[PDB]
């Protein structure tokens, strides 16, 4: 019904956090697990601060087992190590202008909240406080967007002089009235722009501003293995509420970078046994999915005895474009495509079966792909 954010399919997420929260260890962990391990060898040779994490998807799982292809290529969520992309340690109380300059190149933020204090020799009681840091980042983001708007808004006030006006100026004026509200919000309401109630037009204008406060955010509350293995934390309850009163709706994933890390030392199997004995599970899958989803992404597959690959597309993408994803020609020389809804294929366990039941549908240009769809272009 509505789309927000940057256009396209190759959307990425970056890891945001306050100095010393597990950002680097969290990243190295991802890169080290089965999901982020540079196992995927398309010779892509990812960049050091970039991690291509495999998106978990039982559908992909089944399809792989069903066709048992020589090659299996899962979907991928891009995750950037913002900190790593700038050695500098901001002088400002927050993240800094440099750190942010890199965040801008991202589309979904992974905000690591600290809920551990094992880095303390002596307690000062009030030293390590998440709630404080949580508010800092927000305010820092708001100021930036606020300033950006202010300036940009200042620019539009120029070309607004009357005289032989209202003939085309009124067009740009409506924009100024809106940018005005965007500012109003960022300053008055004092809440991230992604939380306002805007219209399709307003959303459109805003996107052109690439505001920091426009990107969705996913909170990763990093606590100790001990706290995580007992589902109880010291700051968790507090952090939770704060969210509901400052950035409502945003996902809150309690985790333990320490634990995740340790799990990478286990084989896919052992990892399970260990997870069962401790009665718990790795949050990576959950984290990545939440990210992949927050970015409004879905996928369809292309199965075959040779290969089974999951292709990422936007929630409302249509067949032609979807096909374009693989080979540009597919879209150009497009007329029709052969779709096979995951549910049908999963119910018939073979192309022919469902194909015999008519379930081997034939879609044209006006078809919005459906998550899980198994397609085939000619």
């Amino acid at each position: 019904k509505v789309q927000w954010g940057r256009p396209g399919n190759n959307l990425k997420t970056g890891i945001v956090g306050m100095p010393n929260v597990g950002k680097s260890t969290f990243f190295r962990a991802i890169t080290k697990s089965v999901l982020g391990n540079p196992a995927n060898y398309p010779y892509a040779t990812i960049d050091p601060e970039e991690a291509k994490v495999a998106v978990p998807d039982e559908r992909f799982d089944w399809l792989c087992e069903a066709y048992k292809p020589k090659s299996r290529v899962p979907a991928f969520l891009t995750v950037f190590d913002i900190a790593g992309l700038t050695k500098g340690a901001s002088t400002g109380v927050g993240l800094g202008n440099a750190f942010l300059s890199h965040v801008r190149a991202v589309d979904a933020i992974y905000q690591v909240v600290r809920a551990f204090d094992d880095a303390e020799i002596i307690h000062v009681e009030g030293d390590v406080d998440p709630i404080r840091d949580l508010s800092i980042i927000v305010d820092e983001l708001l100021i930036k967007d606020a300033e950006f708007v202010e300036k940009h808004l200042e620019g539009l006030r120029k070309i607004t002089s009357r005289g032989a006006n209202t003939l085309e100026m009124k067009a740009k004026k409506e924009e100024q009235a809106i940018i005005e509200k965007v500012y109003q919000y960022l300053t008055e309401t004092k809440q991230p722009i992604r939380k306002g109630d805007w219209s399709n037009r307003e959303v459109e204008i805003i996107n052109s501003l690439y505001l920091l406060t426009a990107k969705p955010v996913i909170y990763l509350v990093n606590m100790s293995e001990r706290d995580f293995l007992r589902q109880k934390n010291k700051y968790l309850p507090k952090i939770k509420k704060w969210i509901d009163e400052n950035s409502p709706g945003d996902t809150l994933i309690p985790m333990s970078v320490a634990f995740e890390e340790r799990l990478t030392n286990f084989t896919e199997e052992e990892a399970i046994e260990e997870c069962k004995k401790l009665n718990t599970k790795s949050m990576l899958p959950k984290i990545i999915v939440t990210g992949y989803n927050a970015l409004n992404l879905i996928n369809y597959f292309t199965c075959g005895e040779d290969e089974v690959r999951s292709w990422t597309i936007r929630k409302g993408t249509k067949a032609p474009q979807a096909a374009g994803v693989i080979h540009t020609d597919f879209e150009k020389a497009f007329v029709v495509g052969e779709i096979m809804h995951y549910q049908d294929l999963f119910d018939y366990k073979t192309e022919n079966a469902c194909r015999a039941a008519g379930k081997y549908l034939t879609k044209g240009k006006e078809y919005v792909m459906e998550s899980g769809d198994i397609a085939h272009w000619k």
